[PDB]
């Protein structure tokens, strides 16, 4: 859906990346070089995520677990184990 500067200012459902064209998605054109907000380059240096730290993004192929950390794999990215960017 629409987001960011071109899209009306919304944040994406599931905290996905917003591209510079104002659309949400989860691959390179949204999250990498042409990303506007909630980008892969925006993961905290402490790897924390979730509402206590303001729902920051996780990096490439990393998801935010229900425990509150970004990581790769089933532990972080699978159904029940993952809160956002799954």
């Amino acid at each position: 859906q629409r987001c960011g500067s071109q899209g009306g200012g919304s944040t994406c459902p599931g905290l996905r990346c917003c591209s510079i064209w104002g659309w949400c998605g989860d691959s390179e054109p949204y999250c990498g070089r042409t990303c506007e907000n909630k980008c892969w380059s925006g993961e905290r240096s402490d790897h924390r995520c979730g509402a206590a730290v303001g729902n920051p993004p996780c990096g490439q192929d990393r998801c935010c677990s229900v425990h509150g950390w970004c990581g790769g794999g089933n532990d972080y990215c699978s159904g029940g184990n993952c809160q956002y960017r799954c």
